[PDB]
């Protein structure tokens, strides 16, 4: 009953944000520019800061007319309207929006630690105790969101950030959606999508459970189950039914992940009738004290190694482009909602 209780007040909350949402609640002129985090085919982020108050913040950079053209407009709306009405604690905050006559902005809290990518890859492997870690949160906000009516759809080490207690910041809500029943939409990334998806089926919330499984197997293995030089060669991998475990995995990740990897999504746990609880009450779970990880009293794996809230050494180098915003208005009309 706790946990239903818990739920409960979470979509409460979590309709009001949903059914008024917040907007236009800085302007780019408050900010100072630090340094490209990232970059991409429609928008970028940037660590910036505060010109009054000196916190710090990532700030994530659409330009309207490549949405657009990339045909991103519902997701990027998508994103924003759902990024101001979650609350968990393993979500990354959305601290301010707005928008100007070039770009959208998402202000986030900046969360210093690095990507789960870039650790993983520079220790190669994680122990099954540090996998299970972050794991165990991923399964948490999950339960959150699905909760909600929310699914994911961008599972991967590049969205998990590494924050300054050593805990997961989900990051990267530019695939989420709001769904009762099923959705339609090729996206996310190859070696993380659900058969379903490649399929063109109408799918739900079993593809974050599936990426769940990749994500696992990533962590404990150093590399996605499904790997291929093309995209299709990975897709023909994903729907056979067939994926090797190294012989280092313990008898109980294996089961788990047969179950989380199970190409028949009635069959797949995290959609059976047990729901979540089949993926908290499997025996990898065991040693997992659930209200301690959402209580974030459990001692963490590792803390990234930074000097203050301004590093950015666990960051890569791009190059550093204008932040150029029009004389002119453009797309006004499809993101007047923004
Ligand atoms: N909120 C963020 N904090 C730090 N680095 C990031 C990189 C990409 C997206 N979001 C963030």
């Amino acid at each position: 009953e706790s946990v239903k209780e818990f739920l409960a007040k979470a979509k409460e909350e979590f309709l009001k944000k949903w059914e008024s949402p917040s907007q236009n609640t800085a302007q780019l002129d408050h900010f100072d520019r630090i340094k490209t985090l990232g970059t991409g085919s429609f928008g970028r982020v940037m660590l910036v800061k505060h010109k009054e108050t000196g916190n710090h913040y990532a700030m994530k950079i659409l330009d309207k007319q490549k949405v657009v053209k990339l045909k991103q407009i519902e997701h990027t709306l998508n994103e924003k309207r759902i990024l101001q009405a979650v609350n968990f604690p393993f979500l990354v905050k959305l601290e301010f929006s707005f928008k100007d006559n070039s770009n959208l902005y998402m202000v986030m809290e900046y969360v210093p630690g690095g990507e789960m990518f870039s650790h993983l890859r520079r220790i190669g492997r994680f122990s099954e105790p540090h996998a299970r870690f972050y794991a165990a949160q991923i399964v948490l906000t999950f339960e959150y969101l699905h909760s909600l009516d929310l699914i994911y759809r961008d599972l991967k080490p590049e969205n998990l950030l590494i924050d300054q207690q050593g805990y997961i910041q989900v990051t990267d809500f530019g695939f989420a959606k709001r769904v009762k029943g099923r959705t339609w939409t090729l996206c996310g990334t190859p070696e993380y999508l659900a058969p379903e998806i490649i399929l063109s089926k109408g799918y739900n919330k079993a593809v974050d459970w599936w990426a769940l499984g990749v994500l696992i197997y990533e962590m404990a293995a150093g590399y996605p189950p499904f790997f291929a030089d093309q995209p299709i060669q990975i897709y023909e991998k994903i729907v056979s039914g067939k994926v090797r475990f190294p012989s280092h995995f313990s008898s109980d990740l294996k089961d788990l992940l047969r179950n989380l990897l199970q190409v028949d999504l009635t069959k797949r746990f995290g959609n059976l009738k047990n729901g979540v609880n089949d993926i908290k009450n499997h025996k990898w779970f065991a040693t997992t004290d659930w209200i301690a990880i959402y209580q974030r009293k459990v001692e963490a794996p590792f803390i990234p190694k930074f000097k203050g809230p301004g590093d950015t050494s666990n960051f890569d180098d791009y190059e550093e482009e204008e932040i150029r915003v029009s004389i002119n208005e453009k797309c006004g009309k499809e993101f007047t909602e923004f």
